[PDB]
């Protein structure tokens, strides 16, 4: 069905984690399913998580407001979750 629910976040700050990542994109749209990067060994974050909204309108809004957030000493930025470029030559 036409919907497009791809919201990949990157540039996550240390404090940000599975809990700070849920509330962050949680008070913006019904993330049909979140999924921040969280190794299954020590638990170090890769500095980016995955999020899928329910509609494309709520997803473009999380990007029209969180796309380029400034931090005390870091730069966070939202980005549509897309697959590899898939090049050839």
């Amino acid at each position: 069905m036409d919907s497009k629910t791809n919201l990949i976040v990157n540039y996550l700050p240390q404090n940000m984690t599975q809990d700070e990542f849920k509330s962050l994109f949680g008070s913006i749209g019904d993330i049909e399913s979140c999924k921040l990067v969280r190794d299954k060994i020590t638990g170090q974050s890769l500095g980016y998580g995955f999020v899928n909204y329910s509609d494309p309108n709520d997803a473009d809004k999380a990007i029209n407001t969180l796309n380029g957030l400034k931090l005390q000493t870091k730069t966070i930025k939202v980005s549509y979750a897309r697959p590899s470029s898939a090049s050839i030559r």
